[PDB]
């Protein structure tokens, strides 16, 4: 009978994704798992009606229950405001959540043998985690641009000359970064390496930006030694700093299987995951958007061919983490079974137009080559039911 | 019956590239062309023995004679210093030469019809040109870090604060850009678009850093109309800006055949590189790859090697094409084109090195009968060049 899921914060999105999102939930998740579901509706209309209140609530909920899976949501601009008569132009919910939760987002392309990688050497996937401010202005004519720092303890103020424009004009910039943000970026990155049981590489450019990127390299080591070095060995893992050039060269000549945290391939396969520093809280979401083009055709009754893998893994990565926290072996296994069924269904010849396009090039793609949105969800459901029954032994 | 090419500054390199470099001169260039050769020996040993003076001299030589063709050269690290018993870790020759000549570099993959591209639609080459100080410091913090600009003018004074630390210090920095630098980028770029008779695109992420990238979009426009519009229309060409995202996309749907200027922050034997000084006079052509050390270590052991000489060859052809262009040397200009044709033809005709046979069949499926070794391929190109030059007579 059903699996004891636990508390999970689900968040519904917009357009095409919101549609495939309902199919995932009922076909691949519900028939097998029971969840204390804290479901919030981040549909643009509802964010409007509730004055974005809902978005904040949802972030507050994730903060509490540590686990949240999200559907792609419309981030509004001029065109959207007119499209929906939006009483205002609301901020990207991801942005809202990110500020309330913090942490570092990690992306990972799931790899199928028969999927033309951007380098045929990667049989194992590579998780990347960008760090995430700029005060730029224009210099009209001759003048002096300096960057000063005034300490709050009344200490001597310090002024650096960034450039002294003696003839023409130009442009200028100011950039910053608190220690707290770098620490959070480190822990996020270390814990992520542990969960995925893989090595952690920090690429930087502290040869030039000696003081700037230097701080990064330090903050990381200081943390990696005071903490996390022991556990890293407990899994044969290690953390090592590589200059941005050694990395990129090493990575191409690499078979993947590591976490790349740098300071700075189909989308239906890409999955973004926010990892809060505490190692407790996590949000998971597809990298792609709402796929509006597909949605348009869907509305007109036309046949659509959307890839649901990115969205599916948002659930499995979320659920996986839920199990992790709760020692739920039953759930832990289900997550896997689903991820596998997904990769396997594809490595068996069943896929959507976009994936088929990878193999035979967009033009040469005939209808017989791919499955549209529905029957592909079905195919996954079938294989899922199967795989699961097989495990019962 | 030898063509007379004229004055050409040549730089010799290290390891495997030094080998094929001499093969090209002996087999493909010298037998047909006579040059007032200003040849400099940028071998790692000679640089050491001369205290990298040879490098500065070669840069001064190019600055004077307008044309320089360079062989791949070892850039020393700690392992190099120990290997060659160097008496210093000399700076990258490329860097030394750049600092002296200035200008913008343009990379371009040589395209073959029997060789796979990233976009199978790409039939015409795509030339890309990126834009290559900054004061950074550590914030003890907290405190207000502000960037101020006071016009030498003496009048106004504006202060923006990059951040006000309260949590505790971190790190900050200040960027800048001469107007000059952007103008030189523009000229260098526009000229390449004309000399290659292709449309110029400038991609940037204006949205994010409006003020910075804004100055780029403008200066380009300003200089275009003021100086370069006629020529473009004359050659049925044009220039036009785009955001990175709209660039990547309309590119994926293109056949190529355009210059691409990146303001922004496959096989290598086919990757060339040209440094275009803004004066429109001086140029340096070189392979985009290294000395191919792994291949050299094999050569040293007596093992058979298969190194792609295409990039190296095109360093000569691009160079000679520009000498001709400068001297209105019809003959030379023809030979340059003839040599580029013989190369792409030989490859499209089945004869190629191992790395290329890999692009078509993939590593694990390459047989010895699918490619030629370094010396066989060079011999093959030799035969055809002789024929091509015979038929055109
Ligand atoms: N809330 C979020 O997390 C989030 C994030 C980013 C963007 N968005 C919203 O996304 C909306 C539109 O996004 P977008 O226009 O950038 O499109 P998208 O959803 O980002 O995807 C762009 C295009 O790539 C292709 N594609 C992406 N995912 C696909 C999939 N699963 N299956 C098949 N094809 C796929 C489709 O084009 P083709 O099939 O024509 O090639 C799609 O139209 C915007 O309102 C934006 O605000 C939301
Ligand atoms: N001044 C320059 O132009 C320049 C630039 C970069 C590096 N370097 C020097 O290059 C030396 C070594 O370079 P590296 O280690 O980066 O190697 P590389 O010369 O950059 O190339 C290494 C790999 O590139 C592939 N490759 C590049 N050119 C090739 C060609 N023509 N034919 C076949 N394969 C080619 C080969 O792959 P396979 O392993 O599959 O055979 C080779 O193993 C270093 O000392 C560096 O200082 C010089």
């Amino acid at each position: 009978k059903k699996i004891s899921g636990g508390s999970v914060v689900e968040m519904q999105g917009d357009e095409m994704t919101r549609i495939i999102w309902e199919l995932i939930k009922e076909k691949l998740i519900f028939p097998y798992v029971e969840l204390d579901l804290h479901s919030y509706d981040l549909g643009i209309e509802n964010r409007d009606a509730t004055n974005d209140q809902v978005t904040k609530d949802a972030a507050e909920a994730i903060k509490k229950h540590n686990v949240g899976v999200k559907c792609a949501t419309i981030t509004p601009d001029e065109k959207r405001v007119e499209e929906f008569k939006l009483k205002q132009m609301w901020k990207s919910p991801n942005g809202t959540i990110r500020n309330i939760l913090g942490g570092t987002v990690f992306r990972e392309a799931i790899i199928c043998k028969n999927i033309p990688r951007l380098v045929s050497g990667w049989v194992k996937p590579i998780i990347i985690g960008h760090h995430a401010r700029a005060t730029d202005f224009v210099v009209p004519g001759p003048g002096k641009v300096e960057i000063t720092y005034t300490p709050s303890d009344g200490t001597q103020k310090v002024t650096y000359l960034v450039h002294n424009f003696e003839e023409g004009g130009g442009v200028a910039m100011g950039m910053y970064n608190q220690d707290k943000s770098i620490e959070d970026f480190a822990h996020s990155s270390f814990q992520m390496a542990l969960s995925k049981g893989w090595p952690l590489y920090l690429s930087t450019k502290n040869t030039i930006l000696k003081k700037y990127d230097g701080r990064f390299k330090d903050i990381f080591q200081e943390i990696y030694d005071k903490q996390y070095k022991s556990q890293f060995e407990a899994q044969k893992i290690w953390y090592e700093h590589r200059l941005i050039d050694d990395m990129v060269a090493q990575a191409m000549k690499s078979e993947g299987g590591f976490i790349w945290a740098c300071k700075n391939g189909s989308l239906g396969m890409m999955t973004s995951v926010l990892v809060c520093p505490d190692g407790k809280t996590v949000e998971a979401e597809a990298a792609h958007g709402t796929v509006t083009r597909h949605y348009r055709m869907y509305q007109k009754g036309q046949e659509t061919s959307t890839n649901p893998i990115a969205s599916i893994f948002a659930w499995t990565r979320g659920l996986a983490h839920r199990a992790k926290l709760d020692n739920n072996k039953e759930l832990a296994f289900f997550a896997n079974a689903l991820e596998e069924v997904s990769i396997e269904t594809i490595e068996a010849g069943f896929m959507t137009k976009d994936l088929a396009a990878c193999i035979k090039g967009l033009p040469n793609v005939q209808r017989s080559d791919y499955l549209n949105t529905f029957e592909f969800m079905d195919k996954l459901g079938e294989n899922l039911k199967i795989k699961l029954a097989q495990a019962k032994l």
